[PDB]
């Protein structure tokens, strides 16, 4: 629609395949990825607003799409830190830094959300990650007896809250376009889970 | 207190031995105990200020001493809910309600404090309870590399803080008389402790 490009500089790097901030591991080594500067990451006042998104990136030599897996701490506004397999498609690596133009695009994925329930989660406190989302997840709310509680998004790309209640958790998710989709996670453990675990989801953002 | 005085009324209950609000379990069955009204409980605006304290209660037929283990939710100022073994000593069991006078007194205990580390406590969040204190515990601080941090006392008789750091924990406790002692508590887990545990203390409030 109204869908502005973002101008900035790209560098390249080899981290982000493992141990990146957004806790999105494992990353296939053939995957084209990127680290994003803090200002653009936390769009809308949401920590990790753009975590797990995909960007289309024009360099002086071509255009390419990258999965956003990590924070680029020392990056200026507009700055991306690309994997070299991605970088090489849009610029010469002889130059260390290239002019780029990027925007958020729809993820080249299929199927539904997958939920990751962080280690330490319970009815008392929980951090919930959304994976496999066609668009940036701006918001996640759960219903506790009648009303909708907003969950804060963290730097580690999980939505977080307390006293969530017993019983299965009905949730809703909003994307960067304002689209909202509803789902249901199975009831949380009474005592904090020693291991993080996976819940296959039943919904996806609209095309 | 060395001196103190409340006027109120007492009834009696069979609860507070297991599952009380102050989480002081286990409670020996033959121990004289009481539940406490919210107003006196939260003395000086500290939630559960008088939890785990001891009171001398005077009834129409004698005096006796009790351990405070539970909240008396429907209590007016000065109202107490005694265990029968305590009630039996200062009143007639044929009454459902008696006139009483009471005061916070020195604990008929020996030895130092012990600490309870609540399940789910870690470097990031801890709930720490003091047991075996001769007087009410009004304040608990810990030292976080520079200066002292105040821990919120909770309705459930643990002091709570966050981002406490790694290593062993330098604490100072303050009683209702204004008296301050200092102790150290072992290292806090990197991730949330699966079960609650007790650690021995090495300090005690002045007689
Ligand atoms: O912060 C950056 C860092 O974070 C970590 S993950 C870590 C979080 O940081 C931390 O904030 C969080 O702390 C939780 C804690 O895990 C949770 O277990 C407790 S729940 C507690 C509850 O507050 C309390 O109401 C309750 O008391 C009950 C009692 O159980 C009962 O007996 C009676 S019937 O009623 C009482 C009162 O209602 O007891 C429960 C449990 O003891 O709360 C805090 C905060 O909400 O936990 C996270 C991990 O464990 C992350 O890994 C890093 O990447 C980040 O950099």
């Amino acid at each position: 629609a109204y869908d502005d490009l973002h101008e900035g500089y790209a560098t390249y790097t080899g981290s982000g395949y493992s141990g990146g901030a957004f806790l999105l591991d494992p990353i296939p080594s053939d995957m084209e990825i990127t680290a994003i500067n803090p200002a653009d990451l936390n769009y809308g006042g949401v920590k990790a607003a753009l975590a797990g998104s995909y960007l289309e990136v024009e360099g002086p030599k071509g255009k390419t799409t990258v999965y956003v897996t990590d924070l680029y701490p020392e990056g200026a506004r507009g700055a991306l830190d690309l994997s070299p397999n991605a970088f090489r498609k849009i610029g010469n690596m002889k130059d260390g830094k290239i002019n780029i133009k990027w925007r958020v695009v729809k993820a080249p994925i299929t199927g539904n959300f997958t939920y990751r329930i962080k280690e330490g989660s319970s009815r008392w406190w929980a951090a919930i990650q959304v994976r496999n989302h066609k668009y940036p997840v701006m918001k996640m709310e759960y219903e506790k007896d009648g009303k909708w509680i907003n969950m804060e998004k963290m730097d580690y790309n999980h939505f977080v809250s307390t006293n969530l209640g017993t019983g299965s958790l009905k949730v809703r998710m909003t994307d960067i376009r304002g689209k909202v989709v509803k789902d249901t996670i199975p009831k949380l453990p009474e005592s904090g889970t020693s291991k993080a675990y996976t819940v296959p989801g039943h919904v996806q953002f609209p095309e």
